Parts: structure tokens; sequence; C-alpha cells
């Protein structure tokens, strides 16, 4: 017989830290590593690489993995869905303990490899293997593992199917079906209602907007937006910053296009956006206009600022980093004043972004807007689209893969319960075929 | 003995008045008027449909004036037996009922003529036509956007366009010898829209450096933050969730506002797109839709269908059901779960209509942030969730501006004072600390009004 | 060839199992069924008077079961259907509708007896007095708390006391040959109550060091942070706006639940105190604070007058508006703006009394969390409001309990297992979240049920 | 003729920050010079004592008090309602540029002269003057200010009445109609009905609780709660933190009648509490047991807390400051084991106050309040009754001092809209008989 196992290590009781195991009979195959970004802000100052794993699992942080001792199996490999710290910030300080290869889809890979390079001299290490969508890679004879393309807020996000002699194991965290995207491909339906039709055992997927009603905004939606923004204003020559997240890579591929056409010269500030956006375009999933600058030192952005301030703000579009009020963060520094840029009445402020529903970054936030509002800033907010799949998106993603189980992921237990119910309205049962875990919890399937 | 100082002094001629009689404390029932001196000009005459409906039956029909005002319903012009003038015109903004609903029943007392745009002036005898008083009268006179009308000599309207969420509305620029009053309720700048014209910016830049003595404008979304999203971001969204599925043939309701030609011209545009018959429900789409069509504001095509009566919807609706869902869209109204709108009588299955599982529900309008309409809506989606439907909620972007369309309108049109119409003392606080950041002053050079109350102001 | 390992095995008994057919999806409806292996008791029989609003009229007099329970309304029972044992008792908590208000609709078609504390069985008896079905029969024994009534040799049943929002409220305790269960729906840690006993603690412990299978218990105010305030806190707040004024002779109404004995003996005891003449209203008062002092629960002053149907209510409000309202204090229903309660009517003057400026309308109640009631209140508020009367919100204090009054409940009890019951997934989430505090774990030791669902427990 | 003239200083447009001036013809009487405790946070660590005057205004902070170079007078006073750092907080630091004396109720002018002793060596300075509530203090031949006895969240707190030719302008920033009090004596509402027949033509209030419906609970509520929550329990030795307003006294009294009353010994601890509670023992407000110990500097308090900590937790009740999360109060340390005592799974902490709603505060208090979390503590919220009137103690404060003219104050514009709402219920109209001012306007009465 095959039994599969669930084990639930990281972020079902939150939403960062995101870690499962799916064990088919002996081998264990682990998707994601994250780290909770949050309640690490919390304590004061612990920059985390001073601290070795275990201390984190305290604060957590980190998923706590030392429940993965009382499981019956050897991990064989640790799949990553995509380049979101919630899915493979905790790789550098786990990983080492497993005897298990990376696999990912290239940009995660690259992203991981250059994570890695500030966990120390090596690590142990692991050896990093790129699988990209549409492909499959047989781990053991029979359990196979496959990617298949989806988008998120990130380019380059899949779905993994985990083969398996009764049938396929999908993990599907972090997603959104965009129809219309502005990067990578749309999602393969054909091979989920195709895949829906061989056979899958369980479907572990997100949450996390399950509760939202209808269907996910495409990501063109925030396209046009800021393109309204951006150029539809009757205030041409202000001088206009744009923050978003460095790693979204489609809206900022959206903004410096926006700034070819608007006549602006882009220029993008932070290692952040360096690292994000500068990864992208070396392995080719963005093209940029031979005009960009991308500045990642306080030397480099500080400097690049005093000059885009003396030649004119208005011949100029910075792209950074700091939607949050990350102080530190380029953006966190031009508020507090501890740069040449000094932002003056009518100066527009674009968050394209929205706020983290967390108290800490509430206040981060509300601190910076305060501070950009007395020196007279006009601030444009949250000119943004989840990268989420909503109610709709999750019905018919149930409708195509027609799961035996299913497990939500990646949220809190509200999260969880919406995701409940919609999959109730589905004709799934609680504890039946429709299961809620907690971190630390191991669900069996059999036969 | 001694010391100095010197002041310039004078000279002198003008008082203009402004008297907020309606939609200065709640929103609707606006009505707002413009004293020159000794000529009047009534801007708005709005219903509320809000706080009638909280009593055991709405009649409206064969109620008189007092008794609505007793409600109010419609605006209290009471006040208006207090005032030094005789009004010579009452304009009005665009055809919503906040702006033109207390017209059949107020502008009879009036003995002046009732100036709007094409569209609304249709509507306003549309309603006329309806009411049945026949009857003290008005002149309904229409002028289109960016024409002028001298009304008095020193009193000219101007009609500028603007955009807003029904077709065809407008900015009033009230020109007197010391300068333009502006009023500017319900607006906002789009510059995409589907359809109309882009606002006139740089006439409103002309008239701004020409001289604007006062700007009254509406409060309704000054405190939402940033700038107001483009029609065509709702135009994309509801492309989005009626082609953009992968449980295509199932039976689709569209529901929406009546007044938005608009949203119903993308609609069609879609139905025609997806194969599906456009089929329009109820007395108010026939109303405006049919009236947009007719006077050409609107494309149809031939395929469509539009019934206003009972009997007209109900056995269309059997035509459909016993044809089949699948290839037909019904576009409808009833989004705010009105009993007695087709909707919420399909909800109650007293129709052929027999709506079922898998089928979807898109709202193609906001919730009324108020709690009878936020109780009717949730009784209409629990009734339609419960028999299986599937509900797209709010595919839908404001007609109203937001801070920053508000503070590039004071940009251009530089008042002199400013007066919040149009909304709650909380909205008009909002607006208050966004003028507040463009340099003015609370009490001094820009004012909070009241329903009943006017600020004078002598200009030389 | 060697190593080694050892571990205990067996030995073995009793099945249990927990059936949760109402309440679990949405507050009130509430049944529960305790298993013990061959033999059923069932917990609480509630309606659900929301769900039943939504539609238009509501009747729930000549409609049998099914339909209320299309309706849901009436718990389905349905699913017992599927269940291998015959049910010999039917136990309730206390006489709230969410508990005992499916009884007269469903406890016919079961063949057996009804037990509860005495005032809870006066109540009942009063309903089924009243449904008019005359009748399939049940006995309806009176069993008060502190004592134990032997039911089926080895299920044996205990009442053990405890406060809640209505006055004789009570843990019923399912004694089986490995142990108890527990069920606790409605209550509330009342250290300091204005009427009743307080909860019996020392029992509680006793009972948790005897050994108990599991705890069954409502998560409505589990997310609530802290401890629940005392009744005491209402009574020293009514105290303190009733007498506590400067504005002495008004007029002055308060409206309360009719089930909230102990609020309304506070209100008499304040109306004694003010010199005004303590006067009850509505069918339902009349109904609970009758039964109440028949009964002897409440003493009342000879001044008091209670009326029920409309005659008597109308004119002794006549009575009181001709006489002077000044030494007077109505007592009623209508608190959440049920049109028809006398309230409500008040408020749309189809009554003599004609409330006017400076009337004080004192709420006793909370606002009921969903948009048909908050709507209703609202609507209400406002119709008192523009006839002049001065409101006072939720004096009131809530009668379940919170999350430290269950964590102190788990620490008493030290149940084997538990489950959250009586409110919605979420509120059953933060009630995990709580217990997992306390050592518990999903799916293993603390259970999360759905409606018709049954989770074994296999105990030896 | 007499022209009265009210210009509003600080606070209307806030919360804190609170001054106010009455010009009296050519006399100005000032009432109130408050700090805003909020938006000096949002700067990375000021240390107010490093700034003067224009700095913090520039911040605000303090009162913007430059416009008083603009009107037509010469100062005479400066009143205080009551010793709130929303009230008498910007004195050391205004208060020196203007020619007059400080006037206030004993336990204020006391902490005043406290806080001064820090302003520097000096400062000019004005002399303090002690007034009780039910006497007056004629300042010039006819204006005479009186001092009228209320509640509020400090012990001694005073309406302001300022006597003219033409009538008395009241003002009553922070009060509380509480009818049966913990300390002090029931408000005089005989003298504000008979000062109401005698002629108030302006009256200047606080908004701050005009939105909520109905009476303000009397503090007497809390004290209730407060005996419920510590006697009330079923775990008796625990170890329970009891976390308050240093300055609240009344409920600090009830904290050790109820510690007295519960057999346990009361240790204050932290500056604020010494500071407060200390000077309120010293003038008499307050009988304390002879068993209270009450420890400032972080030696004492740690002492005391490892002393606490190894005789047992059980046999005490320390009452404490850093209710709001402030990093540095001892609970703060507490929290963050910068402490001998630590806490351990079942302890209670509690909060007898509420949570003030900014951003800032709210972050602190979440990140305090998740840190006790994880060491096992039991939080109990919010068992806290507001210092402030509500609607209904506003309408019959309306019906006795029957003003000709009313000035909502101390509270944002939408504070100001719900009293300016109930305003006009009581008969009273927008920019005629009812005033919304804003930081920096002077409205003038005439005759
Ligand atoms: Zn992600
Ligand atoms: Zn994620
Ligand atoms: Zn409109
Ligand atoms: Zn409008
Ligand atoms: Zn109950
Ligand atoms: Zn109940
Ligand atoms: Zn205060
Ligand atoms: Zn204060």
């Amino acid at each position: 017989s095959t039994e599969i196992g669930i084990i639930a290590v990281g972020g079902y009781n939150e939403m960062g830290r995101n870690m499962t195991a799916i064990r088919v009979n002996e081998d264990i195959i682990i998707i994601d590593m994250g780290i909770r970004l949050d309640r690490v802000q919390i304590h004061e100052d612990v920059d985390t690489d001073r601290m070795h794993s275990l201390e984190l699992i305290e604060m957590g942080a980190i998923p706590d993995d030392t429940i993965m001792n009382e499981v019956n199996g050897n991990v064989r490999a640790i799949v990553c869905t995509h380049g979101h710290l919630d899915h493979i910030g905790a790789i550098p300080k786990l990983a080492h303990r497993y005897a298990a290869p990376i696999i990912a889809t290239p940009y995660t890979t690259a992203l991981i490899k250059h994570q890695i390079d500030s966990e120390r001299k090596f690590g142990v290490k692991n050896n990093i293997v790129a699988l990209k969508a549409g492909e499959t890679l047989e781990i053991t004879k029979d359990i196979t593992i496959e990617f298949i393309n989806t988008q998120h807020s990130i380019i380059d996000t899949v779905f993994v199917a985990i083969h398996t002699p009764s049938g396929a194991v999908v993990y599907a965290c972090d997603f959104k079906f965009d129809r219309t995207p502005t990067l990578g491909e749309v999602p393969d339906f054909d091979r989920l209602k195709e895949l829906g039709k061989e056979g899958v055992i369980a479907l572990i997927t997100e949450s996390t907007n399950a509760g939202r009603n209808g269907k996910t905004p495409s990501e063109l939606i925030a396209h046009m937006m800021l393109k309204d923004v951006l150029l539809g204003t009757e205030e041409s020559a202000v001088g206009m910053i744009v923050t978003t997240f460095a790693s979204h890579i489609a809206r900022v591929n959206s903004i410096v296009q926006f700034a070819q056409e608007m006549g602006r010269i882009p220029v993008l500030l932070g290692r952040s956006m360096e690292r994000y956006v500068g990864t992208a375009y070396q392995l080719g999933y963005i093209d940029l206009p031979e005009n960009v600058e991308i500045y990642g030192s306080r030397r480099d952005i500080d400097n690049a600022l005093k000059k885009i301030m003396e030649a004119g703000k208005d011949k100029y579009l910075p792209v950074m980093t700091g939607h949050q009020g990350e102080p530190g963060a380029v953006l966190g520094r031009i508020a507090n004043g501890e740069t040449p840029f000094k932002v003056e009445t009518g100066d527009r402020i674009i968050f394209s972004a929205n706020v983290i529903p967390n108290p800490m970054t509430q206040a981060n936030r509300y601190a910076l807007e305060t501070k950009l509002k007395m020196k007279g800033a006009r601030i444009y907010d949250n000119v943004h689209v989840s990268g989420h799949a909503y109610r709709e998106d999750h019905w018919e993603l149930l409708r195509m893969l027609k799961p035996e189980h299913v497990i939500p992921a990646h949220g809190t237990i509200q999260m969880h319960s919406e995701y409940i119910q919609m999959a109730e309205d589905a004709g799934y049962s609680l504890g039946d075929t429709l299961h809620l875990l907690r971190n630390g919890e191991e669900l069996y399937i059999e036969e």
C-alpha cells in the first residue's frame, strides 16, 4: 500500500514561516522553508545571521522542524514554490541539517544561492537544482515531482505536483489565476484539468484571501492604475517617487516602461532592488532600457540622490524600497532627511503596495507617511492588486483538480475557516475529506 | 509725538451669498442657491431615498412637498422665504435622483426655467410626465457642455464637461461682474473614460486664471486617499470576470446602476463578445438606457431586448429559462437588495427564473454604506447563496473624486473661497483638512456650512 | 541480532459518541447528542430566530418540522436516523429559545422525558400550552441544581449550578462507567450575582478530580479577552443612569431582554427606589417575569403592573400618558427594534404613548451583531431621536464566559477531550487557540465539529 | 464695551498639545500648555530636554504660541485644569516666555514645580500659585478666575470660570460627571446651575468622547471590575502584576486597598509612580497602609523584583507603569527579561488602562502583549472606564450652564463634528452660536 502523510511544520498558525513535508511511505519531500518577518521585529535588533536555527525557532521566525525527528522517513528533497522570504527565507538556516537537494525554478534557485552567500563560508551544503515549469524530475523510482506554471506577486512561481503510485499530491501555496498577466505565461489550466482527471489524493493550498469574495484582479489592473497615476496628472513636473516590493519584478517592469513612456529616467535604489531586479535582468526575465541606473550601497544611492536633486526631480523617477516604512530602507532614509534628496511641497509619493496588516508594519508606515506629509508630500496609497487567489479562484481550482482531500495552508486559523466554508460549498466535510491542521501535526491518508 | 505706519484703503460692489439648503448634513437631497446680490440661481434639487424607507411605506406620489420636508426626502426650501431675491433659473448638474429627484415637486413653486444638459433634461421631463401634477410649468432648457447661456445681463451660466457615474455630467460656472462661482457636486477626473469626453482641463485652467470667487464641491470621497480609478478599470475588471472563466456555460446575471450608462454599455459590448443576448430588465433601466439610446448616446446591437413592466420581464425570463441560460446575459437592477426590484424577487422565486447551483451573480456596484441597504443586500446574498449561486462582489469603481483629484481641482480653479457640499460633516471635515493643506483657512477662506445656512461673501 | 525496547499494552470498554446536530455553524438552534455506547442523551433543542425573518413572513406556527429544517430555524435531527441507539432523555440547560425553542416541534418525535431545572420546565410547558399540537407527549421533569437523577443504571445526570443571562441555569454532567461528560453551553462565572447562587466551583473541582472524559462548552465570547464582568456591574451602571441625573422628572422608558429576570428585578428595585410605578409591557415579559414571580424566584412590589395583550398595554399606556410620565417607569421589549414589539410601535406612534423631547430611552441590552437586527435597531433609534428622545445605549453586561473564565473552567474540570459548541467556526477558532494554550491539540484532544458530525471517543 | 476673544493655540486639530487663550479686552488669560506625546515618538530618540521650544513647535509636541505675537493684549496668567501632560506638559518649555504667574490646584502646582526642576537651573521663572476648587482669585479689577470642582482620571481636576464685566467664560476640558467617585467630592452641580443663571458668554469644552452614546461610567465601575479580577479568582497563588496610569491615583488607591483586602503587599514601581502617587500621599490626597513600598530607580526596582521573585510572587502585588508598552518602562523591561523577575505560565497581567488609539502605542502594546504571552502570561485587558464625558454628560452640562456660545476643544475635527451634532440638538447653530475653531484661529464675541 501507499500511506501518504502530510506534516504541517510552519505557517498554518501564522502567515510567514511556511514549511510543509509530504511523506510518501518512507520518502520525504519538503516544500518551502520561510522566515516570519514580523515577529522578528518584536525584539530589539536581532541581526538574523548572528543567531543559529534554534534561537529563531524559539522566536519563529523560522519553522520548528525539530518535530521532524519524530517522523518515520528520510528526506530526499527540499522543493520551493517561489522566491518570497515566507517560502525560501529559512533555507540557509535549516536546509543544512538535511542531506537533501534544494529544487526550485531558476529565478528562485539563483536568489537562494545569493542568500546562502551570507549563511557563512559554505554551510554544508545541499546541492541546488533548477527545475523549470512544465518539466518533471524523478526523485525516486515511483515518486516524481512536477512543476506547473502559475502567477503570483513574483515572477516564475509554480504549483508543485508530487506524483506517487496512488496519485498526485499537489501543493499550491501562493498563487493567483491571472488570465492577462504582465509577465510570464498564463497558468497551465489544461494541465490542471488533465492532472485533475489523473487523480489527486490531496490538495494543500493557501487560504490567504479565501475569505475575500469573487475573483482576484489581474496584475493588468495594477498596471493600468499605475499608468493612470504616473501619466494622468496635470502637475507634470513635480517630482515623483515610486516605491514597491523589490521582488515584484512585473510591476517594476511596468514602472520602467512607464518612465520610458513619460519621458523620465528610471533609477532603482536599494540592496533589495539591486538583488531582485538585477538577478531578474541577468537571467533575462525582464528587458531594461539602456538608460536605467541601479545603485545598492549608501554611497551610490546618496550620490545618485544629490545628483537627482540638483539636476531636477522633474526629470527623474526614483523607484525604491521602503513601502512598509522600514527604517534604513531608502525611503525611510529620505523621509528622515538622512539623504541629499529632501522632498518639498507637491511632491508625489506613490506606494504601489498594500499595507501588511500587522501593528509593527502599520506603525512604521504610519510614522513614515506623517513624516512625508509634514514635508508637504502628496501620497498615493495602495495602487495595488493582491497576488493571492480569492474565493472563486479557489473554487475553480477545486473544480479542475478535483482533489480527494484538501488542506488549507499558508494562513491563520480564521483564513482557514473561510477556506473551510468555501470547500464545504464544494461538497467537502471537515475531519473527513477536508482537514484543518496546526503547526506540528501530521495527517495520514491510507491506501 | 512721532511714529508712523501706512495702509492702502478701498476701494468699492458685489454681494454674493451661498445658501446651503440641502445635502450638507447628509448625502443627497442636494440644493444650493447662488445669490448674486439681487438675483438667485438654484443648483440641484434632489430626493433623499434613504430616510423615506425607514417608515412603513414610501408612497412619495400623492404626497405634497411639506410632508416629505419633515422626512427629507426633499430639501427644505422654506428657508427661501427668508432670502432677499428672486430665483431666475434652476440648473442641474446631472440626472441622478440626489440631484434632480425633487424637481417635479419643488420646481413648480419657482417661476424659473430648468437648465440642464440634454440627457438630464430628457430624464427630467420623463419624470414630470409621471408625477402627473399637470401642473404649473417651467421651460426645460438643454445646454450642452462647452456652451454658455446669458440669463441676466451680469449673470451668465457656463457648462464645463466632466465625468461621473452617469453620462453627460457637468461643472457649472456662474459668471458675475466680479468673477465666477463654480459648482462641482458629483464629478471625477477620468482621463480614460469608456463613454463621454475627458473633463475639460484647459477650460478649468483658463477660468482659474480669470478669477473664481467661490468653489462649491462634493466631499464624498475627499477622505479617500490618492486619485479615483478610471472607469476603464471597471471595464477591465468586468471583462476579466465575464470572459476570464474556466466554468464557461453556467448562466450569469449582472446587476448594476440603471443610470450608469457607461457600465451597461461595456456589459452589452461583453455580451456581444461572449455570444449571449443582452437582455435588460426593470422599468428603471428602460428609463435610463432607453433614453440614452433614443437620444443616441449609446449604440446598441439589435440583439438587445429591453423590458420594463412585470409581464414583459417575467415572460422574457421564461423565454431565457426554458431556452437555456447559457446563451443569455440578463442585466438588472436590485444590487442593493431592493425588494420589488427584479433581482430581489428572483431571489425570492417570485419569478419564472429559478437560479441554480453554480450560477454567477455579478454585482457591478458598491454597497451603499447605510444599515438599511446593507441589511437588504445581506438578505439578498444569503438567499442567492443558499440557492447555490456564486457571487462576485463590488466589480465597481467610484464615480466620485478623491483627495488628489480635489487637490488638482483647487490648483486649477484657485478659488478665493471654498465650500464643501454634498456629504456629511465628517466628509466635509476630511475635505477641510485637504484644503487646509492648500493654504485655506476655516471660517475665513473655507467655510463649513450646514443645511439652511447662508454665508455672505462681500466682494469688490 | 539484538537491540530492545518495551511498551505496556491494553487493557480493555466505553464507546462514547458526540453528535453535533445544531448550533455548531451558527449560534442558536443548539442540539447535541451524548451517546454512551447504546444509550443517547439529547442536550438542548433550540430555535434560530435569525434566518427565519430573512424570508417575507415568519409564521412558525402551522408549519411542521421539515420546512423549518430547510430554514433552520430548528436543528436538523434527520441525521439521527443514521445513529445506532435510542435517546432515553432530553436535558435542557436553561430557558432561552436558542436552547428550548425547538422542543414543542421535535421533542414529540422522541420517546423520551424532558429534564430541566424548575423555571425552565415551567416555561417549556407554557410553550407547549401554546404551539397547540395536543400532541404526542413527554414527561416534563424538574431537577434542581446540586441534585442527581439516575436514568439508565450506568448513565446518571447531574445538575451543577451556574449563572447566565437567564435565572436558574445549569451545567449538565452525564456520568458514565468511565467518567463524566460535561455540557456547559451558555454559562458565566459570576461571583457576585444579583440573583441566583454563585456557580458551584467546589463541585467542579471535585468532579474534575473524579475524571471528565469530555467537555462541551460555548465559544461565544472565547475571543473576548479577560474575564466576564459580573451582573453587579450592569446593576451599578443602571443604578447610575436612572438615579444619577440632573434632569430628573422627564419620563423614562427602559427596554431589555424579557428573559433577563435579574436585570428586570434590579430595575423594579430602582423604580421602587425612584418613586415611579414599575409597569411591564409585552406578552413576552408577562411570560417570563410572570412565571418567575409565580414560582417565587423574584419578589415584586404590589405597585407593579404587568400587561401582555395590546389592549391592556395601550390603555395602561394611556393611563401613564394622561396621568404623567414623571411618576412611572415602563420596562419593555423591543430593544432590537422588533417591529410589533411595544417599543417599535411606540416609535411609530401606533400607540397612545407619544414620546417627546428630553425623554430617556434606556437600552439595557447589546446589539445582536447581525445586519438585520442592526438595521431594525438603527431605524428604531432614528425614529426615537427624531421625535427628540435621549438614548442610553448598551447599559449591559454579557451573560457569556470570556477567555479566562474558560481557562479556569478547563483548569477545574481537566477534561480529557474538549469540544467547542454554540458558535461560528471563528468563535470556535478563538476557543481552539485558548485550549491550545492549555495543552490541548486539534484533531487529537480537541475537536472542531460541524453540524451533523459525530466524533467517536473510545475510552477504556 | 467688552470684546472677548478666544484664540485656539493647541489641541483642536489633535488631542495632545492643548493651549487656549481667553482675551478679555486687552488682558489675556492662558489655559493649559500640554505636550503631544505621540508625534514626538515618530522621531528617533528626541530627549525633549535637549531641544528648546521652537524645535518642538516644528514637531508639535508643544503648541505653536508664536501666533500670540499677533494678538492685541498682554497675558496676566497661565491657568491649568489638571496635571496631565496634555495640559501642563509644555509649561517648563513655553511659560518662561511669558511674564505671568501659573495658577493651578495644589496637586497640579506641586507636579508642575516638580517638572520645572528639570527645565534647567531655573528658567525665568514665573511664580507658581496654588488655588483650590471653590475658591476665586481676582487677577485684575473686573477679571476674576474661579475654580469649580470636577472629576477626571486625575485627582483634583477643575472647571475654570473667567468672570468678566459681561459674564463668565467657562472652560472645561477634561472632565467627567462622576456622581459616585472613589476620590474627591462629587462635581459642584449647584454651582454649575447657579453660574448658568448668572450668565455664560462662551463655553469651551472637550469633545473627546462626545460621539460616544449615553453617560460616562463612574470610576466606581472600574473599582468593582478590578475588585472582581483581583479577588474573584480560583487560582489564588499565581503571581499578578497590575499596570495602570501612574497619574490616576484613584485607581492606585483602589488597588492598594485591594492588596490590603486580598492579603498581598503592594509594591509600586517606576519613576512615574513614585512622582505621582508620592506627591499625592505627601500632600495627603491619599492614605497608604504602612506596608507599601515605592521604588523609582532601576536599582531599587530590580532589587525589589529579585526579592519579590525569590520570596514568592504569590505573596506580592507589583503595581507599575508600562500599560502602553513603553520600552524602558518597568513592565516593558520585565517582558524583555531585562529584570530579575521573569514571568512564567499562569501569571496574570492586569491592564487597568485603555489602549490609546494611536499606531505607535498600539504597536508598542502589541509587541509587549505578545512577549508576555510567549512567556505564558494571561492578560486582562481594558479593565477601565474613560475619564472623559459622554454625549449625555455634555448635554446636561449645556443644560445647566446654558452658555451663549460653545466651542469644542481638546480633540480632532471629527470629535468636534460629533459634539457639533449634539449641540445642534440643544438649539445651537454652526458659525453663529456654535463655533468650530482650528489651531491658530481667534473667534470674537462682542458687547
Ligand atoms: Zn508569496
Ligand atoms: Zn507567501
Ligand atoms: Zn451622482
Ligand atoms: Zn450625487
Ligand atoms: Zn442563553
Ligand atoms: Zn444560548
Ligand atoms: Zn486629562
Ligand atoms: Zn486630557
